[PDB]
């Protein structure tokens, strides 16, 4: 709807920035307050550096996408620079909370809590035809209860029929993105799930890189000859074979995250 019957556009003197989180080629995110009281985070568009529509197709997703579970839009401002308001997160990104000193003593029963609320959100997502092809602990945002939320929606996309195919001259993170979208553009939801397995391997490693001492020509040999990810350590083998699920060489033999969200709560609900 235009944005004068939008329940989303806010006139700009409604917040107030004050602080910046993050900087980088398209824009800025600060912590700042809505009408004085209400705590949020907001993105804002480096102007030039990309296309506008580009950035408010982010926003345009997370209208369609709305669950506890999944980082809230509060509203947008579209005039230049242009911003989108969001519910803010107070532990920030998952792989930089897992680090810091209560990331560290967090028991091997949280983490897997934790994955579970995560694979919660994904089962939302895998739902309602969505697919988000970004699934990384870099894009889990932590609550100030340690409750995790699916963020950056900007790759999301609505399967109209079975698979998203990205153009030509595409590039993805390779350690963390499945082998048919990597070989042929494809992704499905059971791409995210193959990105779910490699993300249960920064939860259970406190955020470190995936296979480690590998460059990407050496993990897809690896991948091509069958062998998947080491086991990390201290990793307990039960979730090291759910993760070896989510990496079956078939999409459709992958697991629903319905189904990884259940095991993982079971797997919380004994430890
Ligand atoms: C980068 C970091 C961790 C500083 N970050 N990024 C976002 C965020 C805000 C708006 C959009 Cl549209 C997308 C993500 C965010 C947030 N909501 N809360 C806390 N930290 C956030």
């Amino acid at each position: 709807k235009p944005w004068w019957e939008d329940e989303w556009e806010v006139p700009r003197e409604t917040l107030k920035l004050v602080e910046r989180l993050g900087a980088g080629q398209f824009g800025e995110v600060w912590m700042g307050y809505y009408n004085g009281h209400t705590k949020v985070a907001v993105k804002s568009l480096k102007q030039g550096s990309m296309s506008p529509d580009a950035f408010l197709a982010e926003a345009n997703l997370m209208k369609q996408l709305q669950h506890q579970r999944l980082v809230r839009l509060y509203a947008v401002v579209t005039q230049e620079p242009i911003y989108i308001i969001t519910e803010y997160m107070e532990n920030g990104s998952l792989v930089d909370f897992l680090k810091t000193p209560s990331g560290i003593k967090l028991t091997i029963n949280k983490l897997l809590d934790m994955a579970a609320q995560i694979a919660e959100g994904m089962a939302f997502i895998e739902e309602r035809n969505y697919i988000h092809r970004d699934l990384r602990a870099a894009n889990i945002l932590v609550s100030d209860t340690l409750s995790c939320k699916i963020a950056d929606f900007g790759l999301a996309r609505l399967i109209e029929d079975n698979e998203y195919t990205a153009r030509e001259g595409a590039k993805f993170p390779i350690k963390w993105t499945a082998p048919e979208a990597i070989n042929y553009g494809t992704f499905t939801i059971k791409s995210d799930v193959w990105s779910f397995g490699i993300l249960l391997t920064e939860i259970v490693t406190h955020g470190r890189i995936p296979y480690p001492g590998m460059t990407n020509p050496e993990v897809i040999q690896n991948l091509e000859r069958g062998y998947r990810m080491v086991r990390p350590d201290n990793c307990p083998e039960e979730l090291y074979q759910l993760m070896r699920l989510c990496w079956k060489e078939r999409p459709e033999d992958r697991p629903t995250f319905d189904y990884l969200r259940s095991v993982l709560e079971d797997f919380f609900t004994a430890t």
